[PDB]
């Protein structure tokens, strides 16, 4: 790592980002009407990565206003349909890049979600895509861009996931995933923000400042994968890679609106991504895709897998991406862990999705009651950072300072004794089967298992900044690395979400959240996103079931 | 011993110190600019060794001010950081040497702490240690110079202890702790100051004239590992060698700002230094490690420990350095003795040091009462010279004058009888044995015993000259041979720490203490230190308490 003073990077951070927009914008080729009202946006981007500006009030549409025609027409459209004007070559690989680098910087400007743009490669790519059209027309994502979250190694790049201390860390090599996706006709365009120490569902780092929501910029656009679900909110971005080990990619996809799957430990490489912790294996991080589509969520997992990754990551299972074929479901709605009750827009939610499939003959609908979720953060609060957060902390030898969402996840960390972890690990495991017990008693006369639950992502819709004070909804997941897909159903209605009258708070954490929802007006325009949860392994079931509620 | 005129033997040990200097800058190789800006610094040694030159009043920036980048580049990295530039061969041992040599130059004319430099074989050492780079760059202190007390053996050096009459007392061998440093990688490079009769906390002496503060040149270094004191306190050593018997290790550290350890008695080897009273058993000094760097005062007696010294010196424990396995701690806080009330720079600082541990969830904190802390006085009044003094008064048949300072720790001193020494004895054991049930009677009803506990190093920051009058706030571990952590807190505070008023004095002496801080302005940018006391052998539990106050 690096001694130097922090100041002095965060100015590096800055200047790589400033050089990397200003060849993004000569790539994007503005005329002069664009160049005038980008130049007049609100920016969420300061003068230094402590000023955090002066955001919209609606950042879409400022966007939505801002980019001319010739862009959203294709930006706005689906990338599975856009992927067909592609192969028929009624549009450019590099038409396609023109657009989608125009819409990034503009996403860029109104929420802050880019770390560095790469338009030189994404040149080349582009570019050498159109050459060898022919013979790379059959590839399922061919001329397609996407975004990655800044904590996945791309060839020539520091990797930082926005410790200063790691701005000469450089890696000479992509990450498998990205490989993979090169491989199959898609490639990297722009790295996406990510915050300090990536433990907080939101995104403030030393590096790039504060990233808001794409829908209500007085809102946070999540995090870890901040950046991708503003950018991917934005559709600014057709897919983007991200990373979930407490929330971290379902968080942002519910706070934006969008879809987000926290995919099953196994199936996708992950592991030589960088972050906190290296080599640390009690809990482990899991990669997923982020996007507006969920046709391209299920695309691109379908692509990577059908790439056998087993063959280059040997911590995969070669377990096929396929359609379920149950044409019953049984189904569960979580409506809380009664720790932290939901606030009124995710509770609409909860009826909307609820009466939706009990409307539908082939859906069985049950209320899920929790079991133990006290004990999620009593493992987690042990194996996050299971070195008492020293290799943290060590980050902070620049005099790079705390912020507040970090405190939350490093205060009360234990340097645990080898003793210690076996402890955790066997109550992690426990856990993990007693869950099982639990989810199976649901299991009917007849033998049907409960096919997937349906949860919060968050006690609310988009939180105020430096609020994210719960993980569980999220972090639960990652305790039994169930799949979950955050997905869309609603936005908050004023006048249906006003606040719970008469309420009795549960305990202290929850009569904060309680407060925390003032009025809807505080979170006007906010998507108000569920999640679906399946057994291990049953991503896709989670999928089709997905597919029948947009419908 | 020698009977010369004591004159002629202050110009030989002037002649010493002079001749080592000249080839200390030799070394060093100043280049003009610095060479000028040198020669202008105010100096702090005389024309002669009662001639105390007129020292600056922040004699820290004179040394940061005066010295080239080039050289605080590598002097002011904390020593642990350092070791991994000697090891990845970022800078070599002789460039490591020459910034030190060069920094205690300074330090020398700005304070007056080095007797004898030790260019020639430390040039001997760094010069061989490159060479030998592949072979010895594995060991633990590769490439370290360290600083050792004028009373530690070195080859071919008097060992005088201050005194004028032993400049003949030339010994041809290292002292063992130095031995086992050297066999670890590293090398010291010069002798500190040390003052006359070792038994006071300033450091004035008739080999070198008088020692002053890093901070305030106004006051005293301490004592009596005053140069340690200073020269660490300048930062121009990594770290240094002292001895402690009745606070002459914590003293200068505290006065400098800095760490010092005084470790327990039978860890570390020490007997083979040199003091007045050889034989002399009832009440041992104990030797350990000055520096601004906490992680270097562990890693050296981690260094030393696991060389296995109890192989070479049979008064030492084998008991292991080891970090400890508490999570959580039970601390308490020594406001006062209730016979000598500390200054008010020192009251802040507990005040600081008791919230900070309060505001953590593992520390429970009590108030810790004194216990007979009369009967140190009286004890060690008749122990530290139970020959009534003769040993020490026969090193004045040179005419050597007795200062003030030595005049009170000799005053008094009975010519103990054989019954005379087992009846006190007998009080100094019944006193430890009373004392631990003392201590013990703070366990708490779950078996928890108390872990450490916080106290002032002396009744204010550092002192005037020739006002070290009250030694218990030190002595009293000597006395129960604890092991006992100086480290840093703040600074004096001339709004902050204005004097108390309306204030009624316990005693005559108490009064003395009280007048003497008329106000903060007289020890303008003087550290204010407290330490942390164990239980004998929790040396480790001292310097991971000191690790949580510090991050």
């Amino acid at each position: 790592m690096l001694t130097d003073n922090w100041k002095e990077l965060a100015g590096k951070a800055q200047s790589t980002f400033q050089k990397s927009l200003k060849q993004a914008i000569e790539l994007a080729d503005f005329d002069e009407g664009l160049a005038k009202r980008y130049g007049a946006l609100p920016s969420a981007i300061g003068a230094n990565v402590e000023d955090f500006g002066s955001p919209a009030q609606f950042p879409l549409e400022e966007y939505l206003k801002a980019l001319p025609k010739k862009v959203l027409d294709i930006t706005e459209k689906d990338p599975v349909e856009l992927l067909k004007d592609l192969k028929s070559r009624k549009v450019t690989c590099v038409e396609v890049l023109k657009a989608y680098t125009a819409a990034s910087i503009v996403a860029s400007k109104l929420t802050n979600c880019v770390q560095e743009f790469l338009p030189i490669e994404a040149l080349q790519y582009a570019q050498k895509l159109d050459a060898d059209y022919e013979t790379k027309k059959h590839l399922p994502l061919y001329g397609l861009p996407f975004s990655i979250k800044e904590m996945i190694p791309f060839v020539g790049r520091s990797v930082t996931h926005g410790s200063l201390c790691y701005l000469d860390r450089i890696v000479d090599y992509n990450a498998d995933i990205v490989n993979i996706l090169i491989a199959n006709g898609a490639y990297p365009f722009v790295r996406t923000t990510n915050p300090q120490s990536l433990m907080m569902l939101e995104c403030v780092s030393f590096s790039h400042g504060r990233t808001v929501n794409a829908y209500n910029g007085m809102l946070t656009s999540g995090g870890s994968s901040g950046g991708e679900g503003a950018l991917n909110g934005m559709r600014a971005s057709p897919f983007g890679l991200g990373s979930d080990i407490g929330g971290s990619i379902r968080c942002p996809a519910a706070f934006n609106g969008i879809y987000g799957l926290r995919s099953t430990l196994g199936r996708i490489p992950t592991a030589d991504y960088f972050s906190c912790n290296r080599g640390s294996e009690s809990i482990l991080s899991v990669t997923g895709p982020l996007s507006r589509s969920l046709d391209t969520v299920n695309l691109v997992m379908k692509t990577v897998i059908e790439a056998k990754p087993w063959l280059i990551d040997p911590t995969l299972v070669p377990l096929d991406w396929k359609r379920p074929e149950n044409k019953k479901f049984r189904v569960g709605i979580y409506v809380s862990d009664h720790i932290v009750n939901p606030s009124p827009p995710i509770n609409r939610a909860l009826s909307m999705v609820t009466e939706k499939l009990k409307s539908l003959g082939n859906f069985e609908v049950v209320t899920f009651e929790p079991y133990k979720p006290e004990k999620v953060t009593e493992i987690l609060g042990k194996l996050y950072f299971e070195d008492g957060a020293r290799d943290f902390r060590a980050t902070l030898q620049t005099g790079e300072p705390l912020l507040e969402q970090t405190r939350w996840a490093i205060e009360g960390a234990e340097d645990l004794d080898m003793h210690d972890q076996w402890y955790w690990n066997l109550q992690k495991q426990a856990y993990r089967k007693e869950f099982l017990k639990h989810w199976c008693s649901y299991t009917d006369n007849d033998g049907n298992v409960l096919d997937a639950v349906i949860a919060p992502v968050f006690p609310n819709v988009a939180a105020k900044h430096e609020t994210t004070k719960y993980w569980t909804y999220t972090s639960q997941w990652n305790l039994l690395d169930y799949p979950v897909l955050a997905f869309p159903v609603t936005k908050v209605d004023e006048s249906l979400d006003q606040p719970y009258k008469n309420y009795k708070p549960l305990n202290d954490l929850d009569k904060y959240f309680y407060e925390q929802y003032d009025s809807p007006s505080s979170f006007k325009n906010a998507p108000a996103n569920l999640c679906l949860v399946g057994l291990r392994f049953t991503d896709e079931k989670l999928v089709e079931i997905a597919n029948i509620l947009r419908n």
